[PDB]
């Protein structure tokens, strides 16, 4: 087509840089809407700038959906700077409280917008996929000894281990070595008194394997390197 | 010999995919087995479900066995695919309630058939060996503290260190460092106001120790690769 | 100009090791007023000593200052050695009490003076500007978790959460992972059940990018060996 | 002189052998004596058996001073054998407690006869002299926020600050972050509020220290590799 000019708008620094600002602006205005006070003396101009942001963030996603179709929903950043637009879009009382909760997310927009920041981001997801063969082996081992730890304590202890749940989130607990012992394994052997069996050795396996994981995430790091 | 055939058939990709679909639908169906309305509504479903999964993974152990007999005692993978199929092969009267929670290690034959699994298992083995000589260090060491402090804090204190298991157990939670201090040895010092002079050297002992075996698993990793 | 003379004079080693010994002295004197009863004793030596201490300080910065005008305010060392003496120059009743507490980082200025403290500090220093991209990722993180954690917890757990700092403090907590569960994710679930999908996707998150931070320090250091 | 008959059966495998078994005889005899039934049936052939081992050993301190005088007392391993031999040479009633207590580090003979775990530990010893510079600095910097948490929480608090020895600990304990905030820094701010300044810069300094003394130790292990 004005399309060599409204792309040569779009990929125009200004139009990023502004969005930028705005980003910037409306994380600021959503730290001061925890305020009660100040949400009693400037409850209005925030939200009415809230709005204004919402209207530009739209027309901005608009535009960039028009300049490249294909590729804007084939781009995850772009993606998901779409599906954080598209979240805030349902109006508040629309929705439940959960995705007013959610429209805190658009800040990472920042994240998408800074390259600096979008080049580290896709370092650590860069880092995700040799992990997956130890996360598969893990969460196989996770699940049963939930399921162990349920059929063992679950009915003198249905608090932590009565359900496959909550034995999921007690194993985690006990893998994240939070109050393992004086909290879980302790007051269980007040009832069994050989309980430490199950949950020694899974504190054992879970953490070598934890090292070992990170041991991978290291040389997987380093071979780029002495390459 | 048909021995060709069952030969060709038990390395064929499609019985090991089945028992590792069967596998799968044994892992779900042991997970719902510990809801109690799942089973007041389908327990004999699953239950014959059970049964008809231990016979045939009976007759494909015993196939197996039959197709390469020597091998299959001398192979870990098929060994201990091997001893989990024994162990849920005896009836569920016939043992101890242990036997019952035991029978949920046979979803680790899914490390055994998928060959990823079999890849990453290994690896973590492989990397035990050159462990050997820190973890008969840190055993001895351990030996050596829950003795001392078992004559040293054992009748004040006999929860904690009134026996040797008892304080090995109190030492390891102080080694992972659970609840060390206001758990264990501030409520020591209200009787024994010495008593860190035990402990903090303890905790620095261990904690060295326990960097040098991790950087240690990291230059033996790093050696293959710099090579 | 004795310009000569007064240069080869700071510039010498018995001048820097003799604040280096006045230094070691004021540290010990520091050290013993905290001392009650060593305060009723001789709690009229040390103060002099204090006195006589600073003067000598105060004289020594003000000759470095004279020898090399333009480097000495330019210079980070000195910059710092300049300051801790500032801020104690200041009379103990003419400033508040926090300024009596930071009197005490007059210590450092041992790191000042002894050239491997220099050498260490200075490398510590040195890993700090790769780790920016994470931290301000991080910071970011933390920013948007407080928002939505004091939006979601902080009316019917107000101590906690109540706040953007609060919130701020006790996602720290729960980053540290001190009692993240036992102290504060589980007595949340008493009142809100589905509070476990905020803080281990939070935990997730936040370890792997502790671990990345880490291994990203360790690749940086082992670049300039392999080259 | 028999001199080189002696210096040829000190030095054969057999005689340290020999010493080998008798001190794996004596760390079971040690674990044993912890049983007070098991003290009231054998109490006498243990303590005969205690008795009977500890002139072996003193005998087989002299032989091995004889044979090589010099460097026996110029020889780690040796001098602390002979250390230890000495320490229970004191008969139990001419010391106090204590002195029994440490009876037990005898065992770490083991590590002193058996090569393997010579190699180990002074490979442990090998990794310390690097990690000197950044010890001196976080001993320096924990006397430094000692001295500031004592005569800032000392008082309200002297459980934990009250002393300089007493912040030293609280320090550590907040250093190794157990129980560190709603343990120490949460009930601080009951009274004091802004405690949190003192405490979360302390944990961030200390714990990137520790991760970069972690990362040195690692370095120091790779350049010898790279080599
Ligand atoms: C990226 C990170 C940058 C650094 C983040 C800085 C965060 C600062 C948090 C500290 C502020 C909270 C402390 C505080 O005491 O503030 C009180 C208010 C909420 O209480 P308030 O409503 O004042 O009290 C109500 C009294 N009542 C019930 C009797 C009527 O709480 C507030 O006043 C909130 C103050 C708003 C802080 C906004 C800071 C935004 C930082 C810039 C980040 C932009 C990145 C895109
Ligand atoms: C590939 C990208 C990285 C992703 C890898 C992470 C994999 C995580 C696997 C999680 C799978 C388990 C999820 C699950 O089953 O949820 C169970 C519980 C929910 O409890 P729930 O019963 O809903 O609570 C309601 C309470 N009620 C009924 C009494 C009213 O919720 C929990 O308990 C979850 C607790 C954490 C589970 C962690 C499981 C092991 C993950 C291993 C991670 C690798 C580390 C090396
Ligand atoms: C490999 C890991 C994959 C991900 C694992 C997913 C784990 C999901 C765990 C969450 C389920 C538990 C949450 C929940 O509230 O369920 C309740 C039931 C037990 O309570 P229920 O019997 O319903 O209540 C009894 C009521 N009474 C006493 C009054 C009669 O508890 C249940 O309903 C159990 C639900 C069965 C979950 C089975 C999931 C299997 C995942 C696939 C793994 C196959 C790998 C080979
Ligand atoms: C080579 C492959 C890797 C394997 C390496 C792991 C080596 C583990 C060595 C364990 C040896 C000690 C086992 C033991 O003596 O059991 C004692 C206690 C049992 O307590 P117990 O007295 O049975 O409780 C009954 C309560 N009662 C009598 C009052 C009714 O049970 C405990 O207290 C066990 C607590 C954990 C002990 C950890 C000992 C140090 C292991 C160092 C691991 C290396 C890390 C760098
Ligand atoms: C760089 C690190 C080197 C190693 C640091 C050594 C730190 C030693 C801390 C242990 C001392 C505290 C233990 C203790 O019980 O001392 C008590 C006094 C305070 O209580 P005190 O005033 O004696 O009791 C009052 C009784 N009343 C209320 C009834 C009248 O507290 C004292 O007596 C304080 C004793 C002064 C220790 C000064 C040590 C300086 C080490 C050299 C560092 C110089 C580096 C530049
Ligand atoms: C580049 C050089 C390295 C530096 C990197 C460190 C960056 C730290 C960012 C901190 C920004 C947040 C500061 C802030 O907003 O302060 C909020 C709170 C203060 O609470 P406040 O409301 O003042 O308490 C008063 C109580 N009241 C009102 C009820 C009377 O105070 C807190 O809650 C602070 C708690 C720690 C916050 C940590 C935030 C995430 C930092 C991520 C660090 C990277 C790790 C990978
Ligand atoms: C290097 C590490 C190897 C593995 C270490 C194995 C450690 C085993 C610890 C577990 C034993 C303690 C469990 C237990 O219930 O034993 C009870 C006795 C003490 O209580 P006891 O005196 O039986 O009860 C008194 C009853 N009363 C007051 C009413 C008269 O406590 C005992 O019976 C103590 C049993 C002695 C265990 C000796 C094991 C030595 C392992 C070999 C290490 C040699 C390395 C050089
Ligand atoms: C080169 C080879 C490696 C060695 C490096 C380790 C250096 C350790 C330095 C320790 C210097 C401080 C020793 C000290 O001053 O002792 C003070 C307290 C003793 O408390 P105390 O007042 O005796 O308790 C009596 C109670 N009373 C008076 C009320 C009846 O006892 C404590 O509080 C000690 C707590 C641990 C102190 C850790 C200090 C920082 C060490 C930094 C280690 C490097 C890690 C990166
Ligand atoms: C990233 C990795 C390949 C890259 C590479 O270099 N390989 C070596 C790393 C090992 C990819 C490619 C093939 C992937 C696995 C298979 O799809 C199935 C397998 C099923 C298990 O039930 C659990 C998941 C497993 C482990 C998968 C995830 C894993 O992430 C693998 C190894
Ligand atoms: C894997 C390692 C050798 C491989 C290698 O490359 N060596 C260098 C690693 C050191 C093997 C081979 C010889 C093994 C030791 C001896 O049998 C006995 C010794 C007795 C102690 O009481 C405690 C066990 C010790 C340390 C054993 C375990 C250790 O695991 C060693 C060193
Ligand atoms: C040390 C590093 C460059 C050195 C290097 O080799 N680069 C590769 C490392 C990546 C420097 C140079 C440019 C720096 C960033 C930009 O100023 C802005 C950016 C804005 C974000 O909102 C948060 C801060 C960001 C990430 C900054 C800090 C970061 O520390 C960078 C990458
Ligand atoms: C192992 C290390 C040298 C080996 C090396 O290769 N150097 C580079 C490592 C830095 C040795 C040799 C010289 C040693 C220091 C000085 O005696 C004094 C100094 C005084 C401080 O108040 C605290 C102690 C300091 C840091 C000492 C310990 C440190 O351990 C050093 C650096
Ligand atoms: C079959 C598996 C073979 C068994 C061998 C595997 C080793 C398992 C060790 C036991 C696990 C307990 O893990 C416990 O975790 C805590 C976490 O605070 C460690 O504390 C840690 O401090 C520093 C700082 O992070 C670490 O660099 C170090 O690795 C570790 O010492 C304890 O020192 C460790 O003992
Ligand atoms: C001026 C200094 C610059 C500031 C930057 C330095 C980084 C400091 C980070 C904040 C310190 C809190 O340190 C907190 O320690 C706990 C210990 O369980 C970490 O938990 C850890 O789990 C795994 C397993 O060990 C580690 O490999 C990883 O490094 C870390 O994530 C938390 O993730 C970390 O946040
Ligand atoms: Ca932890
Ligand atoms: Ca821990
Ligand atoms: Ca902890
Ligand atoms: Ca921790
Ligand atoms: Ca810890």
């Amino acid at each position: 087509g004005m399309y060599l000019r409204i792309t040569n708008i779009v990929e125009s620094s200004f139009f990023t840089k502004f969005i930028i600002y705005l980003i910037v602006l409306n994380g600021i205005t959503m730290g001061l809407e925890t305020s009660k006070t100040f949400m009693q003396s400037f409850g209005v101009y925030t939200t009415l700038f809230k709005q204004i942001v919402i209207t530009i963030f739209t027309i901005e996603i608009i535009l960039r959906i028009y300049v490249h179709r294909i590729s804007f929903f084939k781009d995850p950043w772009s993606l998901f700077d779409f599906f954080v637009v598209a979240i805030s879009l349902v109006p508040t009382s629309s929705g439940f409280e959960i995705l007013r909760v959610l429209r805190v997310l658009r800040l990472f927009r920042l994240v998408t917008a800074v390259p600096q920041m979008r080049k580290i981001v896709s370092a650590l997801i860069s880092v995700i996929p040799g992990m997956l063969s130890v996360i598969a082996l893990m969460t196989l081992f996770f699940y049963i000894f939930a399921i162990m730890a349920t059929q063992l304590f679950g009915e003198r202890f249905p608090e932590w281990f009565g359900t496959l749940g909550e034995s999921f989130y007690t194993l985690f607990q006990v893998m994240t070595q939070e109050s393992w012992s004086m909290g879980i394994v302790r007051p269980l052997m007040e009832v069994y008194p050989y309980a430490w069996v199950f949950f020694i050795p899974f504190i054992f396996v879970v953490t070598f394997v934890m090292i070992n994981l990170v041991v991978a995430i290291i040389v997987d790091a380093m071979a780029i390197l002495n390459q």
